[PDB]
């Protein structure tokens, strides 16, 4: 079996009504949310979404899309569920463009990134994925956790189905990561000093917190106790827990501060720390520029700065 393009098999596509402004595929599937999309043919990304394989594509106003799958399920395009599924992935329901003139109303930087870079939204991601996603994101970019992650998907997750020569496998689940040989495996496998953290942190989860049922309670917890109880895990400190609220736990005013959003506070905003003391990072000032960023964009401040983030990652 073959990845299909738009061309290939029209008829094994359906669309959402989607214009450019709501959602550019291409500043978003590779931009450091989900690592698990890969343009694999020109303008059409393949990737796996809850144990099914996906390829979309779009035009100026429609997203399409197609579905493999795998065990022999006679080949048909998606059904209203399985699009119900995606909609609610790149959380459309919200308008972005009425965000971004939000934004763009307090905010002249953003107003100037945001003529280029439309359609830059925030997936709504698996909550296990996204966390052992961003365990592997510590002193690491996009291409090289983009392999921990797929090595990691091969190693321990269910296969799903082959296209041209990629193996697409699911997200292992908690039990998976937790066994005796998975840190000396992941370690094998290339993930460092993050293959204890990856294993410690599926066992602290299981153990110490009844399965990925808490994740869901976080889901639906305030941003603040959710935040604190995924710094309690092993590998996971403020920045990471930040991503993971943001990207998977539905708290959109989560800022993840790092280096980069550092540099451009003070770059393309002129912040220094007022209240801190530290000329440079620090726990308390990190926590102070979150706070001024949702203060000066709201309670979907962390969608904003991920436009920011994208547009950077563009030269
Ligand atoms: N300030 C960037 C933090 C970050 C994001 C991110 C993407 C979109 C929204 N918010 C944060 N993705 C990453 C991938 C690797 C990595 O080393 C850092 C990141
Ligand atoms: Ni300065």
């Amino acid at each position: 079996m073959r990845h299909r393009t738009l061309s290939s098999s029209p008829a094994l596509w359906a669309s959402i009504p989607c214009p450019r402004s709501e959602l550019r595929l291409d500043l978003v599937l590779a931009s450091g949310q989900s690592f698990r999309w890969k343009e694999q043919s020109p303008a059409h990304w393949s990737g796996v979404l809850a144990d099914q394989v996906w390829t979309l594509t779009q035009t100026e106003d429609q997203l399409y899309c197609t579905v493999y799958r795998g065990d022999d399920s006679q080949v048909s395009r998606p059904t209203l569920e399985e699009l119900e599924t995606l909609h609610k992935y790149f959380q459309l329901d919200v308008s972005l463009a009425q965000l971004y003139s939000h934004w763009a109303s307090v905010d002249s930087h953003f107003q100037r990134v945001a003529q280029k870079f439309q359609g830059v939204r925030l997936l709504r991601q698996d909550p296990t994925e996204c966390l052992f996603s961003f365990i592997c994101s510590s002193n690491n970019n996009i291409a090289r956790i983009t392999g921990m992650v797929e090595r990691l998907c091969q190693a321990f997750g269910p296969r799903l189905i082959q296209l041209d020569d990629v193996t697409y496998h699911g997200f292992p689940n908690l039990h998976a990561l937790a066994g005796p040989e998975a840190e000396t495996h992941l370690r094998k496998l290339g993930l460092g000093y993050r293959a204890r953290y990856v294993r410690a942190s599926a066992k602290a989860i299981l153990e110490e917190q009844g399965g990925p049922a808490w994740l869901q309670q976080l889901r639906v917890a305030p941003y603040e106790e959710a935040h604190k109880a995924l710094c309690t895990l092993p590998g996971v400190g403020a920045k990471v827990a930040d991503c993971i609220c943001l990207m998977a736990l539905d708290k959109p005013q989560a800022v993840p501060v790092d280096v980069h959003v550092w540099q451009i506070a003070h770059r393309d905003y002129g912040w220094h720390p007022k209240t801190s003391q530290a000329k440079g990072p620090s726990p308390l000032a990190n926590k102070e520029l979150g706070n001024f960023f949702r203060n000066l964009w709201g309670p979907y401040a962390g969608w904003a700065q991920a436009v920011l983030f994208s547009a950077d990652l563009r030269q």
